[PDB]
């Protein structure tokens, strides 16, 4: 029995796994329940805490997946499946993972707390790349990551109803926020230095807490890698979920009690097998059960909440990558494949559109579409290819988070903002997706410092450059390393100056204006359009 | 005669006329000014096509301009060069259909290429006798035959009564076409060759070439044709039939008149003067880049829309130059946009430039307005005042001739002209408009005719290369249908515009240099954006 590896937590005694990262040991405490499994008459509702427990609890393995479609596009191509279940399924999920330093740390050590995406429908804390034993090893981290309810399970909304209320997996999400200012402290976490980071719904998710006051007591800054709880794919409107929940409803054959009632008696997967018939059109970057405005846990839309917001104690860090909406391509739009280079016609270029901005009239899609035709090369298919691609990231991606940055800084917020341009060697997808969504996300975590899974030299010493600005922000608020003249500052974004920073192998260089011009016309022009339209 | 210069004699077909020897810096040449091609448009004949210029006897003096047709005269800046320049150097008349043509001394031997000049001036002004339109270097030095005539402008030339027979519209173009068939008749006389004619035209002019491409009965009368900063199409060189009878009939009540035989009628009454005094009341905005009595689409000189009729037309037998001045729009500000003036750097505020976009795009919506300002805001720099400033500038110069003649040259190319553009950025060096106004509107004509070969007008060395270069590019067109030296094969050669490559090429001290996409991405928001957001 190693004491390093026992804690014993308010619920009670755990025991961790001491594992081995490049660089030393680290201890492991994984699949620690925090929440009273939300199973039976628990399904669609609020989570509850833990009731405590006798003798020691197992805390050496990944506990399950929480119930979520797995993906089938692709059989067995590490591209797709790298994001698949890699525990068995069960609505028995609401597990977290610490990794902390070996030994334990010595004095109080800021907290990192990872909230996974996949579009509030799918995810898990336990796929190889959000892995913390790196950041904890190298730089002494605390790391926290926990799973939370998705798809029907964690966002199904008849909202005004007591039995499925809406959000419940965000407040899964808050729940273990919470466990962590009351427990962190036994693994040598600083419940006063708290961090969260997520990437696409999860920093979605990560911006909800931020513009939900009952959260904002649990952390104290704040990192949104590709997602924003602004845009058109995080948020639905209270009328619009009880419109996919009741059509849900009756696919499977179910007063709202009576019909969360019968929607509880349902197998879990009968649910998954209708939950992408739901949507109002033939979309992509579109997902059906996601975070509810419902005057709540939002008091009112996140334009609205970020509009008015006073953000003056709030450490900021946004950012992008270089080719966002490449990934959603093959999955809905014809003409594009992962096994050939989709050089497309204009007339797919067009119908594409119609795909990735799915709300747009007739008259948007056609600005949409003369915006980014480049007038010179009009039917080149690589330029067109390449069009479709921006389209999509601009619109979900790039300018929600121009517009969440510009709206946080002009409030009170420290903001710093960059763009990944680093496309990893050992990439399965191919060069024309370019650097695609979800792909800086191993280099955060580290996992180049692995030598086996033969990344070059160049992207270890990389790696560690991330994980040094990512820590540094975890500690200070700014990711500039307080221990270096010599490398370029990461200044501040700021409305004025608009600076950003690219991230790759060169040295940081500083840019002015995260696509100012093309984000004028999705932010400022197109909303005026169809309040009007 | 006896006793007089037996090299400036020559007979027309409404008889004799004696020229003037003038001087040009190489060498004399031949003028023939203020020869009569109408009777006199005045009396009941104000309003009416040109009647074809009754013989007259004994020898017609052919050595000064004639008067210059009835119009406003500017006085924004009194005794400022920059606006002078372009002001009536004589008596204003509506007697003042009168041709001019400069020919070599002594006239050539073989028939020679025609050059034919229409000025600009909104449809409202001008006159073929201003300094900038001065044959005499062209014909020196390249041996051309320039021919320029006065045509009406204003109420005169443009104001109609559509369907009437009093008015029908369109009068001054008609002008135009008489001057036309009367080089056809006569340019022999002066060892012209009425098989190669050329129109050129600058603003207004160009827009008068290009109608006259568009009409049937013009075609003819030319075989090849330059267009300079202006094009048939766009939202000025026309107006509707319905919006030229609401303009003529509120000028009527105006000056005192409102039935169209009697309605003109009495329009015919009125002293010249007061429908001048009252021609800028009929717009229906506040306004810039707007003329009040243009071309009518009449089903008749136009039998549609310029738009509808490049849509559609055979242009396989056509030649056309075509192009713009690097800063078309900036002249204008200083006539109407508050905030702009030639006497300070005109630095706007955004509020100032919102405003001038109403004024700057008179017919746009609200909605249409936000569009054209996200467009041209510099998103890093939103308000910064000189940005404004030349944001301003562009929307003008884009919208009115820019994305015009962009869009002039696709369709001729794409119907089979062989077309050839230019940018045009050279600013004189003896330019009295303020740098910021950079290379204006209507200040590429005096190195086009050549005035910077006189050096008692102290342009520099360079400006002189430079103008001779650019009156090659000109005859060479008129001559061949090609700007291009044919023995000249070391100087950069001028590609054709096409829809495929859209080449066209810099006009600057430098040599040629060949660039792709007139405003290829901003000319799609006006050209395809813009007309859909008005359907809806
Ligand atoms: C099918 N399954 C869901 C059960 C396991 C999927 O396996 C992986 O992709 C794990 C390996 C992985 O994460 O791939 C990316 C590794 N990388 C980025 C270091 C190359
Ligand atoms: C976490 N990650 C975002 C980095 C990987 C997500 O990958 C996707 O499948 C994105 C494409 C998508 O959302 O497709 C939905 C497919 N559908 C409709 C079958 C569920
Ligand atoms: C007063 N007026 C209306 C009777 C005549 C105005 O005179 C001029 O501006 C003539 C000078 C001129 O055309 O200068 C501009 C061209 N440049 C630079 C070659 C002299
Ligand atoms: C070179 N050019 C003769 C072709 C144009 C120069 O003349 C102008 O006045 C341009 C500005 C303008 O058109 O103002 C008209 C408005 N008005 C009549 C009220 C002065």
């Amino acid at each position: 029995e190693d004491p390093q590896l026992l804690v014993r937590v308010r619920g009670g005694q755990l025991r961790g796994i001491r594992l081995k990262a490049p660089g030393g040991p680290v201890s492991a405490f994984l699949g620690i329940p925090f929440a009273e499994p939300p199973v039976g008459s628990r399904r669609f509702m609020p989570p509850e805490p833990k009731r405590p427990w006798s003798g020691v609890l197992d805390a050496t393995t990944f506990q399950n997946v929480c119930y979520q479609y797995v993906d089938t596009l692709y059989p067995g191509f590490e591209g797709t499946e790298m994001w698949n279940p890699n525990r068995e399924l069960s609505e028995d999920c609401l597990y977290l993972n610490v990794w902390t330093p070996y030994p334990r740390p010595a004095s109080p050590t800021p907290v990192l707390i990872w909230i996974y995406g996949g579009g509030f429908y799918s995810g898990a804390a336990s796929l190889d790349v959000y892995d913390g034993r790196f950041l904890a090893q190298v730089e002494g981290a605390v790391l926290v990551s926990m799973n939370y309810r998705v798809g029907t399970f964690g966002f199904l909304a008849l909202p005004g109803s007591r039995e499925a209320p809406g959000n419940v997996g965000l407040l899964d999400q808050r729940l273990a926020l919470q466990w962590v200012q009351e427990n962190i402290a036994a693994f040598g976490g600083d419940p006063m230095s708290v961090t969260l980071f997520g990437e696409a719904a999860g920093a979605a998710s990560v911006g909800m807490h931020i513009l939900s006051l009952p959260s904002r007591s649990l952390f104290h800054r704040a990192v949104l890698q590709s997602g924003t709880p602004n845009g058109p794919w995080a948020t639905v409107s209270a009328g619009e979920a009880r419109r996919r929940a009741t059509l849900l409803a009756r696919l499977v054959g179910c007063n709202d009690t009576e019909l969360i009632a019968c929607l509880r008696t349902r197998p879990a997967q009968d649910l998954v097998d209708h939950e992408w018939h739901v949507l109002p059109q033939e979309s992509i970057f579109r997902f059906s059960f996601v975070p509810v405005v419902d005057g709540d846990f939002l008091s009112d839309t996140p334009e609205a909440l970020i509009n008015t917001g006073d953000f003056q104690d709030l450490q900021v860090l946004v950012g992008v990558v270089k080719d966002e909406g490449s990934y959603f391509l093959v999955y809905g739009v014809p003409g594009f494949s992962k096994d050939n280079e989709s050089l497309i016609s204009r007339a797919q270029f067009l119908a594409g559109v119609r795909i990735g901005v799915p709300q747009a009239s007739d008259l948007a899609a056609e600005a949409v579409v003369l915006h980014y035709t480049d007038w010179l090369h009009p039917e080149d298919p690589t330029h067109l290819r390449d069009a479709m691609s921006a389209v999509v990231g601009d619109h979900n991606v790039v300018c929600p988070v121009a517009q969440l940055a510009g709206r946080l800084a002009a409030q009170g917020a420290r903001v710093y903002a960059y763009i990944f341009e680093h496309r990893a060697s050992t990439l399965t997808w191919p060069l024309w997706m370019g650097v695609p969504h979800g792909y800086e996300i191993e280099f955060i975590f580290g996992l180049p410092l692995d030598p086996s899974l033969n990344y070059t030299t160049e992207e270890r010493i990389f790696a560690q450059r991330l994980m040094k600005y990512w820590t540094n922000f975890a500690r200070t608020g700014d990711p500039n390393d307080p221990r270096d003249s010599k490398s370029p500052q990461w200044p501040p974004y700021t409305t004025a100056a608009q600076q950003y920073v690219s991230l790759n192998l060169k040295p940081l260089e500083v840019r002015r204006g995260l696509r100012a011009q093309t984000c004028a016309f999705w932010n400022r022009f197109l909303p005026k359009l169809l309040s009007a339209t």
